[PDB]
């Protein structure tokens, strides 16, 4: 729409599309640290003057919901508390459009050193599918930007990220006169994410908390997507 980062928005939503969707399992440089279910994490080990950077990959296959509910639920700031873990306070800085917001919002110490605050627009986008072949795909981009009414805060060290949750639902009707249900539909998602933890932490702790805290956040968010749309009519 009109708001000054549909630009900055359109390039993060590209370059996921493009570069974050490519296929991480057979790629040398990436390692499979954490398996569970249809779950893999993977990471890439970076640093950048003794900052682990590491990006981190997990896909994921999801039984009963669609691409559609899974970024709605991702996206949406009223449920963050009923699936975050990781939160002390949030809130809204801002409303760019009705599919974009800026957040601010401050972690619990996930390591024994300062708060991290951070502060990101999270926008909500569908990418058509190319033929009716292929899945639309949902994808949330959470990624940092700066706030006039949000400086930095005297107690936390300002992370800054890049993340993506894409999703894509994979459907199979049933052969007869039944109407689709739930059973029929398998969500595919990859959530990527690229965090600068601010300043400096043992590699060895950083890496133990990413490694904790990411598959527990996919295995706990998944499976509230999952307990809030059982039953419920279907939304592609
Ligand atoms: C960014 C601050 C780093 C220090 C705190 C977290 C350190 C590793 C814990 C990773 C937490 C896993 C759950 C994240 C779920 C998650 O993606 N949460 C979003 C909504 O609260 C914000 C999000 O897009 C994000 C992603 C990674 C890190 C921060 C925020």
């Amino acid at each position: 729409g009109t708001h000054r980062f549909v630009q900055k928005v359109e390039e993060m939503v590209q370059n996921h599309m493009t570069y974050s969707l490519q296929d991480v399992g057979g790629d040398a440089n990436w390692q499979l640290v954490v398996e569970e279910g249809e779950m893999k994490v993977y990471r890439r080990e970076v640093e950048e003057n003794g900052i682990v950077l590491d990006p981190l990959k997990a896909t994921h296959a999801v039984k009963g919901v669609t691409g559609h509910e899974v970024c709605n639920y991702f996206w949406n700031v009223d449920v963050r508390n009923d699936w975050e873990t990781t939160i002390e306070n949030f809130h809204v800085v801002e409303t760019l459009a009705d599919n974009a917001i800026i957040i601010y919002q401050t972690h619990k110490r996930v390591w024994p050193a300062s708060q991290r605050d951070v502060l990101y627009l999270s926008v909500i986008r569908k990418i058509p599918a190319l033929t009716e072949n292929d899945p639309e795909t949902w994808i949330v981009c959470n990624f940092s930007v700066d706030h006039d009414s949000a400086p930095l805060n005297n107690r936390c060290v300002r992370a800054k990220i890049n993340v993506a949750m894409i999703c894509q639902t994979l459907v199979s009707p049933p052969e007869g006169n039944q109407e689709i249900s739930r059973d029929n539909i398998l969500c595919k998602i990859t959530y990527v994410a690229n965090v600068n933890p601010g300043g400096w932490a043992p590699a060895s702790v950083l890496r133990a908390v990413a490694k904790r805290e990411y598959p527990k956040f996919l295995k706990r968010f998944t499976s509230y997507v999952q307990e809030k749309t059982a039953g419920k009519p279907i939304l592609f």
